[PDB]
């Protein structure tokens, strides 16, 4: 099990090259095509990018390797955040991971709203906060995804998706 992994379990992958909820193109798991206002200008972006003819579509091992850079950038905001970097520094390896998974879905300033389950959180109650988690929109929104997550957040353990 990985954040990748995790994440084509979440959200699924996504090969060739999808207009979002919002206009955005996006590619892999979530990977936005900030540059192309259009599609042309979204294989562009994206040749480019990966630097092959592509077409619009790219393998398997091109889209984890978009996701990683795409982890990556979440890492480094997080760290520059002051509601998330002390919780995150907290967290263990396998924490931290559904931690990410919460900001590839409502980012950021997403997460950083939920003042309190992170306080726990960063307070080592695995299951007070846990328990916090289920109280919010986001448990309504998304349960399956929510449950899994506040359970890689209740016991340090891939045992949801794996």
């Amino acid at each position: 099990m990985n954040i990748f992994e995790m994440l084509r379990i979440d959200e699924g992958l996504r090969l060739k090259i999808y207009k979002d909820t919002e206009g955005y193109y996006t590619i892999g798991i979530g990977h936005l095509l900030a540059a192309a206002a259009s599609l042309n200008a979204a294989k562009s972006e994206l040749d480019k990018a990966i630097g092959r003819n592509c077409n619009g579509v790219i393998t398997k091992d091109e889209a984890e390797k978009l996701f990683n850079q795409d982890v990556d950038a979440a890492v480094r905001g997080i760290l520059r955040n002051a509601k998330l970097k002390p919780v995150y520094d907290s967290l263990d390896a396998v924490r931290r991971c559904a931690l990410i998974n919460m900001v590839f879905q409502m980012g950021e300033t997403g997460v950083a709203g939920f003042t309190n389950s992170l306080r726990m959180l960063q307070q080592k109650r695995w299951d007070e906060a846990a328990v916090n988690l289920a109280k919010s929109r986001w448990y309504n929104q998304t349960p399956n995804r929510a449950k899994r997550v506040i359970t890689t957040f209740r016991t340090g353990t891939w045992d949801a998706y794996k």
